[PDB]
């Protein structure tokens, strides 16, 4: 009787857009925090102290100090241990600490603690640690909301990110800042899964895709404002803290937001939900039909398809959450880039969706995931030399990516009984948010070579899109 109730009391109108707007502005601030490790991780130029230079022709003394390296570059990880004056065998690691390369970056986590060089595998894990943070915070508040309600968990989780954003700025050791950001992840998981509840319970007939998309959407403009507030913050202690703040503001204000309404009737919570409907009568200012509410209506009130859809999320998460935070061996530019992707991202996945879809619905899924990973794929031909050709095929390529997200949020899912969505849109999400995990770790194999990282990073979509025209 909860879809008759919400017709009488509204439907669209003036509070269900009040609502959308209200909790869209704090997930643009999600992906600045998910996506500031290209930025607040990066790894500069980075070369051995020496007594000669850098106090106790500046190019003869570096050049006899510090031994030639084989990627036409003064050696990273090495130096000589007494000036070889006979350059007009017997090499010791650093030992003095190294000095890095100052001019677009200030003070990044890598320039504050040395992960460089030997204690280079902890830069990739403290990645895999945060997604997960995701992970775990994602399964932990979907059994903390069905019996806490659904908005306070919303307006305590607003408050942990801020807090735990704004410590986790402040630690002196690596062991630290690798667990305030899993608890970070876990604050921001709970985040999003409970602004997607609210968004999709509050309303009917009109939501079926509209509001999971706006969630979507919400990301692509995110990218933009991490470009954006890097461009303009450079340290790292002072990145942490501005994105961070904003989330306290959010979490005063959301102290006004009605609690779901079909929530407080299978608890009980008569009383309160009739004053809930109540007030956002009045906000619709459809105060006609709430005359008729007198407790007692309310008081009556209260597998082969399945494999494919998971490959396709698992790619998306290993593919794109590995690529992406590391835009510093997809081109130069890292403010440009994280910037163009979402600009990309609308126009593609909506021109995309609209000619595609008409051919087909499996064409849509096949071509959303073959043509990303072939892009990807064809960027170790090109030589370093055609940087619009290899940042081109960069920017296209991990955006149309971000098409597979929406092609398989609503127009798949279908592919089913067909009762209702909501049973395996959530097991997907786990098997994305747990490539995630299982992503970053493969950029670990920069050794044995260089190209087997993208070389793995692009046949896996193209093998996942390939097998989805195996579905009979
Ligand atoms: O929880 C989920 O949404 C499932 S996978 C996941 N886990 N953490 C995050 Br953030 N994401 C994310 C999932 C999907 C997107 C699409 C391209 C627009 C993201 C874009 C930017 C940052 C994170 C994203």
């Amino acid at each position: 009787a909860f879809p008759e109730l919400l017709d009488r009391v509204g439907g669209r109108g003036r509070f269900q857009l009040l609502q959308a707007v209200a909790l869209v502005t704090p997930i643009l601030w999600v992906t600045t925090q998910s996506m500031l490790e290209n930025f607040s991780a990066a790894v500069p130029h980075h070369r051995c102290w020496v007594p000669l230079l850098d106090n106790s022709g500046r190019d003869v003394l570096l050049a006899v100090s510090i031994p030639p390296g084989p990627d036409q570059r003064p050696h990273q990880c090495l130096r000589f241990r007494q000036p070889q004056w006979q350059l007009i065998a017997d090499t010791e690691p650093c030992e003095d600490g190294w000095v890095y390369d100052h001019s677009t970056f200030r003070s990044t986590i890598v320039t504050t603690w040395d992960l460089v060089c030997d204690s280079q595998a902890l830069r990739p894990m403290a990645q895999s640690i945060f997604l997960a943070g995701i992970l775990v915070g994602a399964a932990v508040c979907g059994h903390a909301s069905d019996r806490f309600g659904r908005r306070r968990v919303l307006t305590w989780s607003y408050l942990l990110v801020s807090v735990s954003g704004t410590i986790a700025a402040l630690m002196p050791t690596f062991p630290l800042y690798c667990l305030f950001r899993f608890l970070v992840a876990s604050a921001v998981a709970g985040v999003m899964m409970n602004t997607a509840s609210l968004l999709m319970e509050w309303t009917s007939a009109q939501a079926g895709p509209l509001m999971m998309t706006l969630n979507a959407l919400g990301f692509s403009f995110g990218q933009v404002l991490t470009g954006s507030v890097a461009y303009g913050v450079r340290s790292w202690r002072m990145l942490q803290l501005a994105v961070s703040a904003p989330f306290f503001l959010f979490f005063v204000y959301s102290w006004w937001l009605p609690e779901s309404a079909r929530w407080l009737i299978t608890v009980g919570r008569l009383d309160q939900s009739l004053r809930e409907l109540q007030r956002v009568a009045a906000v619709n200012r459809r105060k006609a039909e709430a005359d008729t509410l007198t407790v007692e209506v309310l008081r009556s009130a209260m597998r082969l398809r399945t494999f494919i859809s998971m490959l396709c999320w698992f790619a998306f998460g290993f593919t794109f959450f590995g690529l992406a935070l590391d835009l510093q061996a997809l081109g130069s530019n890292i403010f440009l880039l994280q910037a163009l992707i979402g600009i990309v991202d609308l126009p593609v996945k909506m021109g995309s969706l609209l000619l595609l879809s008409r051919l087909g619905r499996r064409l849509c899924q096949a071509s959303s995931l073959v043509l990303p990973g072939l892009c990807i794929l064809a960027n170790i031909l090109v030589p370093r030399e055609m940087g619009i050709l290899r940042s081109s095929l960069a920017v296209l390529g991990l955006g149309s990516l971000g098409a597979a997200f929406t092609c398989v949020t609503i127009f798949s899912s279908e592919l089913f009984p067909t009762v209702i969505r909501m049973t395996a849109v959530g097991l997907g999400q786990v098997a994305a948010r747990g490539g995630a995990m299982l992503g970053p770790l493969v950029r670990l194999l920069g050794v044995y070579g260089s190209w087997l990282p993208l070389l793995v990073y692009g046949v896996v979509p193209v093998l996942s899109g390939l097998a989805a025209l195996l579905l009979p």
